């Protein structure tokens, strides 16, 4: 029946469609031609709707995605934990953003989110991705991502329809080496630290961290805090003030002067680090 939606006949046009599977609490693409991992980037790893629904039983997929590009028409709104145990909408922001943009929606594969594709332009100041106190969230793309299809329409919103979205900036938050080759630096050396477990004194954690964070950033202060707050060991704590500071200042400038060498992304004395590795 998923061929009966309009809106499925209308993505049916683009030979974009891939396959998903649930790995843990994630859901990786699949070339539904032969099983290999998609890249959101290469459309021969993609396929039509017809190849995505043979590759969906072969392969036993959970179901079936949608890669958005550019040149397409096509925005992708994802809404997160804004459904009931009945699958009725509970959080307001959800209910008014439903309200203001009526377009194909479904129910997403967990079942307590919501999907809504829209013909459009996103607005160009708004974050992609906004979490909210309530748990719920509200992630928006129109390119460089895939969205599952689960054809589960939703008020019988069936139709992908034009609307202007620059009503999108009143529930989306307004936004204006490189730490990234540091962390998979770090990754790789085996210097990013675990969450902490039960019993695990997480100051002295976060210390041994700000320790190695001084020497992969060369002591660059702002930079190991930017790092830090992408890591497991990232918390409320950090930012809490005391005497004067924070802790996770006190505790970057205590690293800062405990540490001896830098690290020279010029000299690539990575055997200048006086930690060893965290184990496993
Ligand atoms: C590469 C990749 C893409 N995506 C895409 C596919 C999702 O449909 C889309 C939105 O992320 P999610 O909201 O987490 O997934 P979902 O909306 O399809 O299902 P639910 O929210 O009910 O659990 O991001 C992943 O989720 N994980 C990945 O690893
Ligand atoms: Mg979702
Ligand atoms: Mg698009």
């Amino acid at each position: 029946m998923i061929m009966e939606i309009p809106a499925i006949k209308a993505l049916s046009r683009y030979a974009q469609w891939v396959i998903w599977k649930k790995e843990r609490d994630t859901k990786i693409p699949y070339n539904p031609n032969n099983g290999k991992k998609a890249s959101s980037t290469d459309p021969l790893a993609w396929g039509d709707i017809d190849e995505a629904q043979a590759g969906l039983v072969r392969y036993g997929a959970n179901g079936l995605g949608f890669v958005l590009t550019k040149s397409d028409p096509f925005v992708f709104i994802d809404l997160d934990h804004v459904l009931d145990e009945n699958k009725r909408v509970k959080c307001e922001w959800a209910r008014q953003l439903l309200k203001e943009i009526k377009s194909y929606t479904e129910i997403s594969p967990s079942g307590d989110g919501l999907h809504v594709v829209v013909s459009g332009k996103l607005p160009d100041y708004i974050k992609h991705k906004t979490k909210f106190d309530d748990g719920s969230a509200l992630e928006v793309y129109e390119s460089g991502r895939y969205m599952t299809i689960t054809g589960e329409v939703f008020d019988g919103r069936d139709d992908i329809k034009e609307l202007d979205l620059s009503i999108l900036g009143e529930f989306a938050e307004h936004k204006i080496l490189d730490d990234e080759a540091i962390i998979d630096l770090m990754k790789r050396k085996g210097q990013w630290p675990d969450a902490p477990k039960d019993g695990d004194d997480w100051s002295s954690l976060d210390m041994s961290f700000a320790n190695r964070l001084a020497f992969w950033c060369g002591k660059d202060i702002e930079r190991m805090d930017r790092i830090f707050r992408q890591s497991p060991l990232m918390r409320q704590k950090w930012d809490r003030p005391t005497a004067g500071s924070t802790y996770g200042r006190i505790t970057l400038k205590k690293a800062c002067d405990f540490v001896d060498s830098v690290y020279d992304p010029a000299l690539r004395n990575e055997s200048d680090c006086p930690f060893e590795p965290y184990n496993e």
